[PDB]
């Protein structure tokens, strides 16, 4: 146990080829409760055209996070650090 | 103000590659946060060739840390929210 302190009081991409929207993620139990996480618009991504292009893909750019997770259950004082996988944004791949 | 107690205890194909820079910070947790860096000015063709006709641009998000306060402590700190470079994009200009 590595218990610290902390105080809670704190003091575009549109033109993208493989671009994305957000997606509200909440829960409870965590701290921050609402994560926003971006969700490709296209399985492809956009040609010169403005077309999809299918032989490529828009894949989410996912990336650990750490957290705030309560503990014990519902406590609204006590943490546990936790690390979470998240969506935060979308890049072009050529496929395998 | 708002005190609670938190346990420590825990895309190579892009045509917009990028690179990861390890950035410290002593007077924040985490003080290690791998940061992106793109490659490139341009984006990769179809040819496997940088392309000025494309921008890869970084994705910049906003994340929770924590920033030591008072400073230097080990123990004692507040919630900050900082801007961090999570991978880059291919742009249209």
């Amino acid at each position: 146990p590595r218990t610290v302190m902390v105080n809670l009081n704190i003091h575009y991409y549109d033109r993208s080829t493989s671009p994305w929207n957000l997606h509200r993620n909440e829960d409870p139990e965590r701290y921050p409760s609402v994560i926003w996480e971006a969700k490709c618009r296209h399985l492809g991504c956009i040609n010169a055209d403005g077309n999809v292009d299918y032989h490529m893909n828009s894949v989410p750019i996912q990336q650990e996070i750490l957290v705030l997770r309560r503990e014990p259950p519902h406590s609204p004082n006590s943490f546990r650090l936790e690390k979470i996988l998240v969506s935060v944004g979308c890049t072009c791949v050529t496929p395998i």
